[PDB]
């Protein structure tokens, strides 16, 4: 509810990409890294600081500005002078400049046209530890970091690539509020049988399974709810 | 059949890896990197000589021997020839030897556990362009891929990360025999909406859609068959 719909219904907004456009973007994204390190290194500024410039810049015309999760504003205190340095720049100097400001405009259609997988992918980890909007920021972290870790030369998909990282960063969220208590064998036994059949059924369907199938391997006695809702206290909660 | 046959036989037996396990021998094969690292600071040799010597001295021990698509052993005398360099070292750097050999024999065995999740992969990317062998081959050197990608500390699913860069690999192999063709419209229209569609079900999902599910998404005159087929037309031609 709240503004959680708001975030929702404003993000559903954002258009889809196609391979093509996803790697245009994320090429425009490297050669932009690849610029502000000339920047840096002819400034002295460090690159995490010009970029954390250079971006809320963009945070400025962006789509979606207050994205969840993600640390905004540099301190107005940086930026109100790191922001001096960079507008005067001599000719050349200001090129560099140019593509950092589009590359990192880039940036930010590549994470809008994912924040909805991040939400779907986050409605898969309710009721685990974290609440809807806190696992959409931990998301969200994730999303960035795939962005980071992304290499358009490969030529494939970003979105299946992302869904890791999403998800890790979410798994490591709620793994991160835990205590060791006592469980019985019987519990610490089938625990440990679902997530080796699980492991099992990936090997085969070169995917992860879904409860209804981890719940094949398993039944009878045991269906899609039961697997999953057992898979809560497990060190891998969820599967895809 | 024939050799495929043997092989299928030979990786049935090996025993699938827990998160645990796997992110042991992952922080293995770092710090094995890292022995291998100042090996190279120390005899002079490059890097990855070094470990093609190292990886040959395992091969001989390890469970799977001849893994279809990956490089082959350096062969007796350039082996023979970097392990003298090696050995002949002080007690110190002799440390490190052992580290590098820890490391890439849990390399091997972070592999081979893995070798069946390949196989998965490459049975649905068959029938566009090359041969279950040949798909097997690609996808291994993607699964070789990803080991050397992976980060242990993050503390997440090996496997799952894995099958996108197996993916990669294969997706890569058969999108590289095209040729260019004058086609109608209305296919390369409905090849486009095909893949949107695809993407729009994922963003929805939180992973890729089934072709059962993208047939419902178009439909009627859509049915799980017929997405697939004509997807084989298309640049992203595969499903999960």
């Amino acid at each position: 509810s709240d503004p959680v719909r708001q975030y929702l219904h404003e993000i559903g907004q954002v258009p889809l990409l196609t391979l093509e456009e996803e790697i245009d973007l994320a090429r425009k994204v490297e050669e932009g890294m690849e610029a502000i390190k000339k920047l840096s290194e002819a400034t002295g500024l460090d690159q995490e600081l010009i970029r954390e410039v250079v971006r809320a810049k963009i945070l400025g015309t962006a789509r979606i500005q207050k994205i969840p999760g993600l640390k905004e504003k540099p301190d107005p205190k940086t930026v109100e002078e790191v922001d001096g340095k960079l507008k005067s720049l001599p000719k050349e100097l200001k090129r560099y400049l140019h593509i950092a400001r589009e590359g990192e405009a880039a940036r930010q259609h590549l994470i809008e046209a994912n924040l909805r997988l991040v939400v779907s992918i986050a409605k898969k980890y309710t009721g685990r530890g974290l609440s809807f909007l806190d696992l959409i920021q931990e998301g969200n972290q994730g999303l960035i970091r795939a962005v980071e870790k992304f290499e358009y030369k490969r030529r494939f998909k970003f979105s299946t690539y992302a869904t890791w990282w999403i998800r890790q960063a979410i798994n490591r969220a709620i793994a991160d509020q835990a205590r060791t208590i006592r469980i019985p064998v019987h519990m610490v036994e089938t625990i440990n049988k679902l997530s080796r059949t699980a492991r099992q059924l990936q090997q085969e369907l070169g995917r992860e399974p879904s409860y209804e199938e981890i719940a094949e391997a398993m039944g009878p006695g045991w269906d899609a709810k039961r697997v999953e809702e057992t898979l809560k206290i497990a060190q891998e909660p969820v599967s895809l």
